[PDB]
């Protein structure tokens, strides 16, 4: 159901470009794995130094909210190309997309 949506707009913006599957594999953005417990940083090979970390976290149900919205104002300076996301429609599915994909 709403996750259905999710993959629909993951297939979209999020979809070319993360892997997904165990460890999928680097290229562009690292596998995103598990949101669920880490703080942003350290996820199998990471580059870069303020952004992601710098403003320094932890991914959680929010903080996703909180990038989802608008990756300009938010640890903003990530090295992520994305315009925006600022609808809670897309936004709310989107978190729904990451806690039934990602787990
Ligand atoms: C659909 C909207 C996308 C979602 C959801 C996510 N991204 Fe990205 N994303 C990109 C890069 C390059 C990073 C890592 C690099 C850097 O910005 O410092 C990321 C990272 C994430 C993270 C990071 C998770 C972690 O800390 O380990 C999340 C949650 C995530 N992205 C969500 C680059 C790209 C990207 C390429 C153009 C696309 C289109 C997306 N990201 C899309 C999504």
């Amino acid at each position: 159901g709403d996750v259905a949506k999710g993959k629909k707009t993951f297939v979209q913006k999020c979809a070319q470009c993360h892997t997904v599957e165990n460890g999928g594999k680097h290229k562009v953005g690292p596998n995103l794995w598990g949101l669920f417990g880490r703080k942003t940083g350290q996820a199998e090979g990471y580059s870069y130094t303020d952004a992601n970390k710098s403003k320094g976290i932890v991914w959680n149900e929010n903080t996703l909210m909180e990038y989802l919205e608008n990756p300009k104002k938010y640890i903003p300076g990530t090295k992520m190309i994305f315009a925006g996301i600022k609808k809670k429609g897309e936004r709310q599915d989107l978190v729904a997309y990451l806690k039934s994909a990602t787990s």
